[PDB]
């Protein structure tokens, strides 16, 4: 059974589905005040947590990642709200073995703000991608895919809010295909 680490960089909703019903070895933030370390504390989850701004370069930040992961033996590093670049640092230890979640029909708008490019679009349905990290931004090979369609009395919270619940079925559903 594959051991999974979690990455989040703010609220870590996601990461409140999936330690839920998939042990997690650990989830990791690069912000020291991200509310996903509240989670972890409740759900009894082990926490690692330290910024950019501690190292000299990204290569650095990086290496103490990876140093984190053989520590565990992570087998799969789920990136649930991660909003930083993976860098060839951390790519070289674990390509084909990062999934991550994206707020939009890949390659429907990619990026940071998937929602707000999409809401601001005006097109009439978005979705959820889950896929595999590669070198490029968000150009891995998709696992799975749905719609998520706009309403018309839909406001940019409640048009949030149901891709994220989307997401909040999707992930559990994928992982529990590649966990074994
Ligand atoms: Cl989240
Ligand atoms: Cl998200
Ligand atoms: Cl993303």
């Amino acid at each position: 059974m594959k051991k999974i680490a979690v990455f989040a960089s703010g609220n870590g909703s996601n990461f409140q589905v999936i330690a839920e019903e998939f042990p997690v070895e650990f989830v990791f933030s690069d912000h020291r005040d991200a509310y996903v370390l509240e989670r972890a504390k409740q759900l009894g989850v082990l926490s690692y947590a330290f910024e950019l701004k501690e190292f000299e370069s990204k290569a650095d930040y990086e290496a103490a990642l990876v140093e984190l992961l053989e520590e565990h033996q992570i087998d799969l590093v789920c990136l649930a709200g991660y909003m930083k670049i993976v860098g060839p640092t951390l790519l070289s230890a674990y390509e084909g073995r990062i999934v991550n979640i994206h707020p939009a029909y890949l390659p429907e708008f990619p990026g940071a703000h998937g929602i707000e490019d999409a809401w601001n679009a005006g097109v009439g349905q978005s979705g959820v991608t889950i896929h595999w990290v590669d070198s490029g931004v968000d150009t891995g090979q998709v696992i799975k895919q749905v719609r998520v369609p706009r309403l018309a009395d839909d406001t940019i919270d409640r048009f949030e809010a149901r891709i994220h619940e989307a997401e909040y079925r999707l992930y559990p559903e994928v992982v529990k295909a590649l966990f074994t």
